[PDB]
């Protein structure tokens, strides 16, 4: 309904990658999703996330959840809760999230547009 960025955890992007708070449940909207480049094993599919305030595209799928793609479940505008997530350092220092447990709690075509104006998380 309205004032849409009220449906979502304004500011769980960066209580993830500051904070490492891992114990949140937050509710964030997908942006987009795109399959990295894979090769001879499942494909890995990559998202950009919001959280009204910010997006973030360090996101992961579980292979598991393929799954919810595939069959167009979870797509770009749709709101989703994340129920459990871990986060990975690469050696490179950058950090990635993979999301092991989402629900989707509006359809993209439910919701249709991207909410509020969020901007790039910095690092
Ligand atoms: O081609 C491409 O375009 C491509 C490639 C990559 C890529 C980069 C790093 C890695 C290293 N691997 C992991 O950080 C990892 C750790 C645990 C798990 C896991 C635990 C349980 C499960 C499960 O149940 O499925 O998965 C998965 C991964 Cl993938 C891999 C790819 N990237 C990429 C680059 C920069 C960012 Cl910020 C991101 Cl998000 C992705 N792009």
């Amino acid at each position: 309904g309205s004032h849409m960025v009220g449906q979502l955890s304004r500011g769980a992007i960066a209580a993830i990658m500051q904070k490492g708070d891992t114990n949140i449940k937050p509710i964030l909207q997908v942006i987009n999703i795109r399959p990295i480049t894979t090769g001879n094993s499942p494909p890995r599919y990559r998202l950009l996330m919001s959280d009204g305030l910010n997006t973030l595209s360090s996101f992961m799928l579980a292979t598991q959840l393929n799954p919810l793609v595939e069959e167009e479940q979870l797509s770009s505008n749709c709101v989703c809760q994340i129920h459990r997530f871990i986060v990975n350092t690469l050696k490179d220092g950058r950090r990635v999230v993979i999301l092991m447990e989402l629900e989707v709690l509006k359809s993209a075509e439910a919701v249709g547009v991207k909410i509020g104006n969020p901007v790039p998380y910095n690092e």
